[PDB]
């Protein structure tokens, strides 16, 4: 007769649940026609190499493709508390053919999507180097973008968030389900080459000084973080010695991240399109924290390049109140077969606890997985090079200065440490 709250049973808690969605590039041209250089808009007079209704490689995404994508969501069955989201939605075609509001209307459009078919769903944006016009040049003030999109993901956020996306393109959120759980929505496009905005730049619209602050009071708040941002930090794993961002930011930003590793208990990326693990260490090889780069749902690629991603999504499952990663799903679909028959089969690539045979991710048990990476002709990184690019290709190879890039930036984050594995491992 006391009104004490109800005790749950001895049951175990259920894991938690949040899906990544990242680098949508919706391009509203694309259509089936007979001239192939007419097909799409971001192949850029190339001829589509097999166009069908969910996409082409030469093309970026049909709407068609990214409402398959959220369909499987919606449908699949999982349970998810929140979504993450990391940016990139207009398409890939010169400056000219876009604007200011051709990329505001992109933005809108994935933006509603996600809202009509989620309407219970509290979601994380992040902006990507194409959510802006020009593309890349993202600025240290506020502007027309910035408004736009703190207007369209008020749903999701407080007051205080949307005052930091108006004036910077970045914000942290505690996230209503999940007491203790803050997310940081960095904008590193900030830090990303092509920014003219930002030429030396120290702090970029303060957002080293506002990341500082904001995790030393998750961290005096007993609180745990996940960062999310499109542009990751690191190195490319298919170039050698090119940080993804400029090296002075990346060096800088991966100092705050180390000092606050305890905080930290996931990064969370796009903008490669492909999918990659990192663990950021310390100076002596001790690891620190995990980092997570997922492919796209675009399939998007130049004539160039040989290879190119499948479709992707991804589902990630935490420990409940205490936020400690404990698997990652990723979802695909295979183009060709889709296109072929035209319906979408989503589906299954992998687990990664399965896949790897590791227990968590935690960084100390992907740093040993990483280690398993580096033994001649180990069958842990085939496997890895495979999911790479989204079971894209079963026979794709990487030959041993291939093999060198792709695990010395995995494990290597910053230049002092990169460039000491190149000069073992070259
Ligand atoms: C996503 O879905 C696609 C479409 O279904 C799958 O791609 C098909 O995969 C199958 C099996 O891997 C391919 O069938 C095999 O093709 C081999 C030829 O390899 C390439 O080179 C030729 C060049 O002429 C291309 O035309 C061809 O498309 C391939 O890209 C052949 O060697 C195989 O024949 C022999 O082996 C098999 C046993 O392994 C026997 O069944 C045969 O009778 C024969 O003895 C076989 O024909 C098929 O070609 C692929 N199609 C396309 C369009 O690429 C992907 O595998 C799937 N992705 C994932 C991750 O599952
Ligand atoms: C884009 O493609 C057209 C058509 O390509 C042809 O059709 C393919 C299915 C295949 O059979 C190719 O070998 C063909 O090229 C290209 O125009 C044609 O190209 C060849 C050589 O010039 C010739 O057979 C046709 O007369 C060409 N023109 C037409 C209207 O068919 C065109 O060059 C391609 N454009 C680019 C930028 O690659
Ligand atoms: C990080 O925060 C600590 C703790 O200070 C408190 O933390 C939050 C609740 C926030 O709301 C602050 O206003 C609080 O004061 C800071 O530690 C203080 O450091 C100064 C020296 O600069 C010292 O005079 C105070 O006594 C310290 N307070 C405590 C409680 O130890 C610290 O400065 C913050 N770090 C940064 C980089 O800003
Ligand atoms: C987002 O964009 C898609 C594609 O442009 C819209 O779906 C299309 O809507 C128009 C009608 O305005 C039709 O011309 C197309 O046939 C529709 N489908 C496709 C596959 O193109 C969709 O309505 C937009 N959604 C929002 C919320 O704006
Ligand atoms: N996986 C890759 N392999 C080779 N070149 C790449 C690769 N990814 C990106 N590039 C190159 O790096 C630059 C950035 O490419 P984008 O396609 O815009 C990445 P996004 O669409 O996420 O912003 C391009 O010049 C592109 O040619
Ligand atoms: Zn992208
Ligand atoms: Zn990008």
């Amino acid at each position: 007769h006391k009104l004490v709250p109800l005790a749950p049973a001895d049951r175990a808690p259920a894991v938690g649940q949040f899906w990544h969605v990242t680098d949508l590039h919706l391009d509203p041209t694309y259509h089936i026609t007979d001239d192939r250089t007419k097909v799409c808009a971001s192949s850029k007079g190339a001829n589509a190499s097999n166009p069908g209704p969910f996409g082409d490689v030469l093309c970026d995404s049909p709407y068609q493709l990214i409402l398959s994508a959220f369909d499987f969501i919606k449908n699949s069955g999982q349970e998810a508390s929140f979504m993450i989201w990391t940016g990139d939605s207009p398409p890939h075609v010169p400056v000219p053919e876009l604007s200011t509001g051709t990329v505001i209307k992109v933005i809108t459009n994935m933006t509603m999507t996600v809202q009509n078919l989620f309407p219970n769903l509290q979601v994380f944006p992040a902006l990507g180097n194409h959510d802006y016009w020009p593309q890349d040049q993202l600025p240290i003030v506020t502007s027309k973008v910035y408004s736009a999109v703190a207007d369209l993901w008020k749903p999701w956020l407080g007051e205080e968030a949307i005052s930091t996306l108006k004036k910077g393109g970045f914000y942290s959120q505690k996230v209503a389900s999940n007491p203790g759980l803050r997310i940081i929505s960095l904008n590193t496009n900030l830090y990303y080459g092509p920014n003219i905005m930002t030429l030396n730049k120290t702090d970029p619209a303060n957002q080293f000084e506002w990341l500082e602050n904001t995790l030393n009071s998750s961290l005096w708040n007993k609180e745990k973080v996940y960062i999310i941002a499109h542009v990751p930090v690191g190195y490319l794993p298919y170039a050698t010695d090119t940080p993804a961002i400029r090296q002075y930011y990346n060096e800088k930003l991966l100092d705050i991240f180390r000092r606050y590793s305890s905080v930290i208990a996931g990064q969370f990326y796009g903008h490669t399109h492909r999918d990659s693990l990192m663990v950021l260490s310390d100076k002596n090889g001790n690891p620190l924290n995990s980092v997570f780069v997922a492919p796209a749902v675009t399939p998007v690629k130049g004539v160039l390049q040989k290879e190119t991603n499948n479709p992707g999504v991804r589902l990630f499952q935490y420990k409940p109140g205490d936020y400690t990663l404990l698997d990652m799903v990723q979802y695909y679909l295979n183009l060709t077969e889709a296109n072929l028959k035209g319906e979408s089969n989503w589906t299954l690539e992998y687990v990664l606890t399965q896949a790897y045979s590791v227990a968590d991710l935690q960084p100390k048990s992907l740093y040993a997985l990483v280690q398993q990476f580096a033994t001649k002709d180990s069958k842990q990184f085939l496997k890895y090079y495979h999911y790479y690019f989204v079971s894209y290709d079963s026979s794709a190879t990487c030959d041993q200065h291939c093999k060198t890039l792709q695990v010395c930036a995995i494990m290597n984050l910053d230049s002092m440490s990169y460039d000491d594995c190149l000069k073992q491992h070259l």
